[PDB]
């Protein structure tokens, strides 16, 4: 029973502000990070999401990945954390631009997917993994976490619904091969430095484009010194099908073969 | 569940032999460390005690406290933890040259009386709490736990509290013992020596200790040893149990003294 009861937490100053929950710096036993759900009464799917998102991180317990330390419900759904000390991978690559060495863009990607794989061993799908997700404490630990923001009708109206109203209500495209999807983005931006389809002017072409397999990121954007195994590595996690990506633990040892080569 | 399959771990170099079991250098999604109890037909007795040391590291969470990730029991049994770099703090004090500035003493300070109060919090006893048993991962994050070999010993007297030398049962140890090794923790951060140190043989050092007729000479703190800390170190030695605080009054004035020398 990970529940903390209600006097414990020091709330401090504010992190942000989602569509879902605020995030604080607290105190309790040191420093943490709680994510208190804006939800005085939270509705069903509210407290769904909330023990959805505590079941998952219960069963977690890896370096790389976020240090989940407990829950509250009084007076407010909060989820605590360990507090870190950083920026995110994101803001590293595309807002701060901060040049990491091979030896470290490496390194980087060996612990993510350490996490990755960790993830997928407990039979957990990220979902929504995104190098603003990989949180670099104290800019050497990656920390993979879910910063989300915006985080039934399939029973009391199926008897009305029409068939092609069913394939859209019964399809889970999220997989252990759309986690492989993201992670090779994360590979495109740690060995280009730029976010994917950089030239495209909005939106809406990238959605469509992409979907239908006509665009895919141009890997001649690659950094020079890039490994002639991290190119092909981040092709094959960048395939249109889903069971032409390969899985983690493939992925994690050719990684780690890398990273023992690079001194 | 954490029960990790057989087959998942590549036990690899052999590193030491604490608790119970031989301790490797494991691969489990990265660098894991496990003890596993090499007896192919372990008693009630070693099963028992390997029942309870996983039962306590289950409801550990904390970023001071070493992150439990799995057990075993086929064909071994076995405890997985995370592989942390570095020396211990018995290590750093007593063995190695370098002279650690007051700030990062304080700090490492503070990181021991965070986990100790989690440990506190989760009405967990360490029993053994010594800065052999306090690792410094990386050289900065402080790590509890229950080792035994991480990097005769003797010496592991002066961590035992005045009552804890008139052996009950199961009695003397309780909060009050673990505070009295906190205060001895203290006594080699800021003097850099062990208490004691002008003692010949250890006939002395149990039974006058125990007869509270031996106390650690706090004239050898440093000369810029904070005030503070030389009272809180004295409090945390008292002879009766009850006279010595508990570790939220302890932290509390540690993490106040840290904030008045961070800014
Ligand atoms: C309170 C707030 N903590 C911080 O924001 C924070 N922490 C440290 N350092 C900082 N600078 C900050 Cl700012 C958080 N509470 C829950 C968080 C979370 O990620 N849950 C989660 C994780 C997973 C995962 F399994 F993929 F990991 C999934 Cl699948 C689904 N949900 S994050
Ligand atoms: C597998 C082996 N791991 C290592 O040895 C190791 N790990 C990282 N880096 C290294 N260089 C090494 Cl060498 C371990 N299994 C269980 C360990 C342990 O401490 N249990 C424990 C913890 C507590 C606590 F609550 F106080 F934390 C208590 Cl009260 C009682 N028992 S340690």
């Amino acid at each position: 029973d990970w529940e903390i009861p209600d006097g414990q937490i020091t709330v401090g100053q504010r992190i942000g502000s989602g569509s879902f929950g605020t995030v604080y710096k607290g105190k309790w036993h040191g420093d943490v990070a709680v994510k208190m759900l804006n939800v005085t009464a939270p509705t069903p799917q509210q407290l769904q999401a909330f023990k959805n998102e505590v079941g998952v991180l219960r069963k977690t317990r890896h370096v790389n990945i976020l240090l989940f330390m407990g829950y509250s419900t009084k007076p407010q759904l909060a989820i605590v954390t360990q507090w870190c000390e950083g920026s995110s991978l994101y803001h590293h690559l595309h807002a701060s631009e901060t040049k990491f060495e091979m030896k470290k863009l490496i390194d980087i990607a060996r612990q993510t997917a350490r996490g990755m794989d960790y993830l997928h061993a407990k039979s957990i799908i990220h979902r929504d993994l995104k190098s603003n997700n990989i949180f670099l404490h104290e800019d050497n630990t990656v920390k993979i976490g879910d910063f989300g923001l915006a985080t039934e009708q399939l029973s009391g109206s199926i008897l009305w619904m029409a068939p092609e109203v069913i394939r859209m209500q019964d399809s889970n495209p999220y997989s252990f091969q759309s986690d492989v999807y993201a992670f090779g983005i994360v590979l495109y931006e740690l060995m280009t430095g730029q976010l994917p389809y950089s030239n495209i002017n909005n939106r809406d072409q990238i959605i469509e484009m992409v979907g239908r397999g006509s665009l895919s990121p141009d890997l001649s954007k690659v950094r020079s010194n890039c490994p002639k195994r991290m190119k092909r590595l981040m092709a094959e996690c960048l395939k249109k099908k889903r069971d032409e990506r390969p899985s983690f633990p493939r992925i994690l040892a050719e990684i780690e073969e890398l990273a023992r080569e690079l001194s």
